[PDB]
Parts: structure tokens; C-alpha cells; sequence
DNA sequence: CGAAAACGTCGTAC
DNA sequence: GACGTTTTCG
DNA sequence: CGAAAACGTCGTAC
DNA sequence: GACGTTTTCG
């Protein structure tokens, strides 16, 4: 899945505008470290324009559209295709380039982050950075909170 | 003032995201038909990212940035340069392409719209069209409104 | 007058 | 825009 | 368990 | 995002 340059240039600007590059630390006992690292690339749009989101699903060839009322979102969370997509988009972003680099870095690091409790906590630090870059306003689960892992 | 393709492709996506192509019929006795036709190309952005709007002023080479509190806007209203810019940006727009064409068409038509009251009113019809296409919500001055110029 | 700049603000669509 | 919590899936 | 899908909502930045 | 009203400028 290798994309067209004209498309990526256009999409990077659309993303810098209404997209979001999100990293979350999700709490849950089921997981080894009681938290799951989650990554999302998303594009939001008023539902009467949903066709646009649908066309993203067609060109990126992966991901899906969810509806949440008057608004919809194109969503891409699958680690492998997300990494493939972000890598190609990264060179054209201007406003969300750093968070794109951070997500790429987090993905490449997941394997060894399951291994030690200190590698996992470090990676969580990178998600704090992504949220600081974002216009974050209702964040709850922080790397700091994961640190109350101390027994 | 002929722009670089990569730059237009990217800006077209940003504009589809947080930009706005605007046509307004503005009331005022000073004008022959008691209304002034106004066109605006704008890009809005949070003031901590105003550098990004300043960078637009630099590349487009015309227009300016205005501050309105926690938010700012890159503004381009001069008919000649706006026509030039919209013509080159127009082919890459996907969501605001129609309003961009309508604005180009209104601009080309301004000279003859000062001539008859009927041509003027027809042009006002095109601005009703642009507002229909936009996510309009507080429009007051309509082509219908102008029609009560009837003596 | 004609045209742009300046200034101000409602209601979501991010 | 950018999170949150809850449910499915393998 | 691990990872994504599904579902839900706060607070602006358009 | 997409309008509004008021002031300047030529
Ligand atoms: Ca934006
Ligand atoms: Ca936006
Ligand atoms: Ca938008
Ligand atoms: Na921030
Ligand atoms: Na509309």
C-alpha cells in the first residue's frame, strides 16, 4: 500500500486542518502492565460530507468510517497499515508532523515495550509528548498515572 | 504571482479543512445600489499558531493576518490578487471548489454588474449560492434583501 | 462612490 | 479535535 | 492477554 | 467557519 504524492500533499493539509494524530494509554487489568497503548489517525467531518470520509477509506484502502451523530470520522488504528500510511504522509505535514514522528517512533518501539516495565513507561512518555503537542483538553490517563504501577 | 504546485496542493487541503471562501452583500447608502459586493478568502487558526498564517502571507505575497483574541485569520480580499490566487488554487479544491468557481465568476462579472440593477441582482444570486454551499448560519443580507431596492 | 481594512460575534464542526 | 470507556475478536 | 472496534462526550478553534 | 457592522482610503 504505497500512495500517490498529489494525494498525500492534499491530505496532509486536510489533516493539519481537521485531522488528529492521537496516542492513548488505556487502563485495563487484562493487560500485562494494566494499560494498553493505543494509536489513532483520524479525520473528522460533518456527516452530510461523509462521502469524503468514505473516499478516504477507498484511497488509503484500510481503516473505516464511524458515525457519531451530526459528525463522522475516518479511523485508522491498525498498527501495521497505520505505520505504512503515516510514514508516507509525514513528509508533508506541517502542523502535526512531530506528533506523526512520535507515533511512528512509538510503533517501532512496541515489541520491546512489552518486555520491561521501564521501557513501557518510557514509551508512555512519548505519548505525553504527543498530547502536549495536541490541543489536549480532557486527558486523564498519563504516563505519570501508569507509574503508580509501583506494585 | 504564480504559485508552486506542491504549495497549492497542500493549501487546498488545509483550506478545505479550516479555510473559508466567502461572498457578502454589504449594506450601505454610499453605494450606487445601496450594497457593496465583497469577497473574502480566509484561513482561520488559533493564535499560538499564528506563525502559520504569517507564513501564508509570505508565500502568497499579498493579504494579511488579523487577530481576534485567541484566534487569527489570514485574509485576502483584493479582487485582482484574489482572482489570481483562486484560479490557481481552484483545481485542487475538493470541498470548496464550487464556491471558489462562483467567486471567480463573480469577480469576472463585477464590471457589468455596476451597469444595470438587474445584472447586479443576478450576481447577488451567485452569492446566495456560495452561502448555500457553505455551512452558513448567521446570514442576514440576501439577494432577496437587495431586491427591496425596488424604488 | 467604490473597495478594502478593521472591528466584532454566532453556532457549530471539529 | 482529542480524548474517554466499554465490548469484540482472535 | 493483546489489539482493534465500538461507543460516548468535553471544550474549543474554527 | 461564516457571516455581521463600522471605519479608512483613494
Ligand atoms: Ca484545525
Ligand atoms: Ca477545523
Ligand atoms: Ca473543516
Ligand atoms: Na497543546
Ligand atoms: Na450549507
Amino acid at each position: 500500500t504505497k500512495y500517490n504524492k498529489e494525494f498525500l500533499l492534499y491530505l496532509a493539509g486536510f489533516v493539519d486542518g481537521d485531522g488528529s494524530i492521537i496516542a492513548q494509554i488505556k487502563p485495563n487489568q487484562s493487560y500485562k502492565f494494566k494499560h494498553q497503548l493505543s494509536l489513532t489517525f483520524q479525520v473528522t467531518q460533518k456527516t452530510q460530507r461523509r462521502w469524503f470520509l468514505d473516499k478516504l477509506v477507498d484511497e488509503i484502502g484500510v481503516g473505516y468510517v464511524r458515525d457519531r451523530g451530526s459528525v463522522s470520522d475516518y479511523i485508522l488504528s491498525e498498527i501495521k497499515p497505520l505505520h505504512n500510511f503515516l510514514t508516507q504522509l509525514q513528509p508533508f505535514l506541517k502542523l502535526k508532523q512531530k506528533q506523526a514522528n512520535l507515533v511512528l517512533k512509538i510503533i517501532e518501539q512496541l515489541p520491546s515495550a512489552k518486555e520491561s516495565p521501564d521501557k513501557f513507561l518510557e514509551v508512555c512518555t512519548w505519548v505525553d509528548q504527543i498530547a502536549a503537542l495536541n490541543d489536549s483538553k480532557t486527558r486523564k490517563t498519563t504516563s505519570e498515572t501508569v507509574r503508580a504501577v509501583l506494585d
